[PDB]
């Protein structure tokens, strides 16, 4: 099948970080980190999703009341949208990439509470 | 900024992983989809968590327990310039009595969730 895969890492942020430190931490440091090493190993796309505090009153009102359980609790999700699992596997062998990116997670994220999924997609983009 | 409304899905414990993805994609998507067009939804986007990925995430994920793993059968995510495109779509008459009650024959409302962030994106 000719499926184009999504990996995903949903991220809880480091403990007592605050809100406003994590997300410039996730735009302005680890995002553009990624940038290079995403290009080198052919990742079609990449994207990052910010719970924050410009979002939650949006949420709060699509949510319209419900409770808060039902309410998805990651900070940010990075997804990367790939052709084949190669590129990801690959990309993670890289020694650089490794040994740049490791330290950084320290700085932002609580890696016991996030999460990894790999999921196959069906998109449609609507614009003419 | 563009805004993602992400809606994380467990499928009916009582309904296989084939006709959870299948209604999905064959039933639920030919019907929702005249309407994310019609209130101006920027791109739509399911995820499959199935039989076809699950042994490409196991090997992205290997070492590591499997509760480490995101466990939803699928990921609905709309990308939208504002939330009322969402709220007037919740509104349209047609949506509600054909499209909207579709998600008791695939989710779990029990063990699902939503999300409304907003996004950064690069394409390479």
């Amino acid at each position: 099948p000719n499926r184009l895969l999504c990996w995903s890492i949903y991220v809880t942020k480091k403990p007592d970080q605050s809100e406003e430190d994590h997300h410039n931490h996730v735009s302005k440091v680890n995002a553009p980190m990624f940038i290079p090493f995403l290009k080198k190993y052919g990742i079609v796309r990449y994207t990052v999703k910010h719970n924050d505090a410009y979002s939650k009153p949006k949420q709060a009102a699509l949510m319209a009341g419900q409770p808060e359980e039902n309410v998805l609790a990651y900070d940010t999700v990075f997804e990367m949208i790939v052709k084949d699992i190669e590129s990801i596997q690959t990309m993670q062998k890289d020694e650089e990439f490794l040994r740049t990116t490791i330290p950084d997670h320290f700085n932002f994220a609580d890696m016991t509470r996030s999460k990894g999924s790999l999921t196959w997609i069906e998109e449609f983009t609507f614009a003419l």
